[PDB]
RNA sequence: AAAAAAAAAAAAAAAAAAAAAAAAAAAAAAAAAAAAAAAAUUUUUUUUUUUUUUUUUUUUUUUUUUUUUUUUUUUUUUUUU
């Protein structure tokens, strides 16, 4: 689709919607701030879809409204900006995050710090840099299953990262 | 009472010379010191600009394999009104 932006009151009154897609959808929507889902704030989504949608740039606590948000996708993105943690707030039950096909994702310690709970996490060809740092940023998260640094030359690691992970698998 | 000549001693003061010294000031010569400015041999460290080797990310180009839709050039055996 080819809206612009949202707006305040968009998506108010969807008081049951769980699984909403905007893959390809937005075109003038360069920055996410945290009043873009306030719409969202009832509805119970699961499922989110913004591949093609030219995100460059998210606000701390864009997405404290999604608490009951489990997946949600931001691949194929023109991303360029610094992870701190806080672009992950209001995250209460999350599942796995879409995060690939970047072109800089800067990592420090505590770049998900607030989200403890989740599952899966691909970073293909984001551009990856500065990641060796002590503590390792994936220090609070105990259950991923499907972790993927591929594509991104990796310019450094040590043994503080990848350690105490036991749940992983891929 | 006073005045003078040969001849021998002693006391105050002034101007001198020589010798034995001792202090203050001034000249060098040696043995050291503390430094503010100096140069010169050796091994290392930071930073800027560039050289060589190796491993990989993005983009572009060539060749080969395979798959899906359109323009279709044809057809053999048939059907057909
Ligand atoms: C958002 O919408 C897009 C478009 O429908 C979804 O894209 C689809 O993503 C899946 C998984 O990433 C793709 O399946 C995979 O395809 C690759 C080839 O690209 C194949 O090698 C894998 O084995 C796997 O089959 C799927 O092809 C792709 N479809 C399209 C049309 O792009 C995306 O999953 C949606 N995201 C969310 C969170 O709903
Ligand atoms: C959405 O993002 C904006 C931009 O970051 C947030 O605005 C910022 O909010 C913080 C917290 O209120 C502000 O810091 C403090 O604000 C209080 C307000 O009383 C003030 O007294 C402090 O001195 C301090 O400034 C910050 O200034 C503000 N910045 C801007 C540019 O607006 C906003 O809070 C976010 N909203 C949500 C729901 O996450
Ligand atoms: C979104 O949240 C992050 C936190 O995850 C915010 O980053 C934080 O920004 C503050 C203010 O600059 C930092 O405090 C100061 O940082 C400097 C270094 O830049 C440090 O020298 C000071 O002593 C002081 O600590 C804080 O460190 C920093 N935290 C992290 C984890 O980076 C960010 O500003 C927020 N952005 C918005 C728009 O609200
Ligand atoms: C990490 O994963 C485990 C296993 O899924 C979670 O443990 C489950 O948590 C749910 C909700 O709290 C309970 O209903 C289950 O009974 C738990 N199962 C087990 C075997 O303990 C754990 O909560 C997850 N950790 C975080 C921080 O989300």
């Amino acid at each position: 689709n080819n809206i612009p932006s949202t707006k305040s009151n968009t998506f108010t009154g969807l008081v049951s919607l769980k699984y909403l897609s905007l893959s390809k959808t937005f075109t003038s929507l360069q920055t996410l701030t945290n009043e873009t889902f306030v719409s969202l704030a009832h509805s119970p989504l699961l499922t989110l879809n913004l591949t093609k949608n030219h995100i460059s740039k998210i606000a701390n606590g864009t997405f404290s409204w999604l608490g009951q948000l489990r997946i949600l996708d931001l691949g194929l993105n023109e991303i360029e900006q610094k992870l701190s943690g806080q672009e992950w707030r209001g995250l209460r039950n999350i599942f796995e995050i879409y995060l690939s096909y970047n072109k800089y994702l800067q990592l420090s310690t505590s770049s998900f710090a607030l989200v403890p709970s989740l599952q899966r996490l691909m970073l293909r060809r984001v551009a990856l840099k500065n990641v060796d740092i002590s503590p390792s940023p994936f220090r609070p998260l105990r259950n991923l299953t499907i972790l993927d640094l591929s594509n991104n030359n990796i310019a450094n690691i040590n043994e503080d990262l990848l350690e105490g992970l036991e749940n992983l698998e891929i």
